[PDB]
C-alpha cells in the first residue's frame, strides 16, 4: 500500500440477500478490474428477534472516482437494488 | 431523517468473529444511545472462493460527531481489537 492522503470513494448496494449475493458474483466474475474490494452482505442490526433485518448491503471500495465512474458504467443495477456512492475521510 | 447537516461519521471495528459479536451485544445493551445503528459481522470477500477471511468487522454510524466523541469516551476496545473513524459525504 502506498500512504493515502485524503479520503477513498466507495458506494452502498442495497436490495434483497439474494440479489446483493448475485450482484457481488457478477462483479467479481465479470468486473473484478473495477473495484478494490467487496464486503460479504450485512444487514443493518436489530435491537430485538432476529438481528438481520431489512434490505442486504454490500460496501465496494474504488481506488479513486476514475474507477468507480468506469463500474458505474459497466455494471448493472438489477431492477429494485440500490447504490449510493460516497467519500470517506479517515478520521482515526 | 430531517436531512443530513453537513458530514455523517462512523467508525468500523474488527477482530475475531466472536470478539465482534461480542462488541455489538455489549454496546446494544449498554451504549444503545451513543451510536445510530451497526452492522451484522462482514468481511471482506475473498475471490478464492472463500467468502469469510481476514478479520470480522463491523460498521457503527453515529448521528453527530460528539455523539461518536461520547462513545469513543465510554467504549473500550478489547485487546486484539481494531478501531478506525471515517467521517463520508454523500457523492451520489
Amino acid at each position: 500500500h502506498l500512504l493515502k492522503a485524503g479520503g477513498s470513494c466507495f458506494a452502498l448496494i442495497s436490495g434483497t440477500a439474494n440479489q446483493v449475493k448475485c450482484y457481488r458474483f457478477r462483479v467479481k466474475k465479470n468486473h473484478r478490474h473495477r473495484y478494490e474490494n467487496c464486503t460479504t452482505t450485512w444487514f443493518t442490526v436489530a435491537d430485538n428477534g432476529a438481528e438481520r433485518q431489512g434490505q442486504a448491503q454490500i460496501l465496494i471500495t474504488f481506488g479513486s472516482p476514475s474507477q468507480r465512474q468506469d463500474f458505474l458504467k459497466h455494471v448493472p443495477l438489477p431492477p429494485g437494488m440500490n447504490i449510493s456512492g460516497f467519500t470517506a475521510s479517515l478520521d482515526f
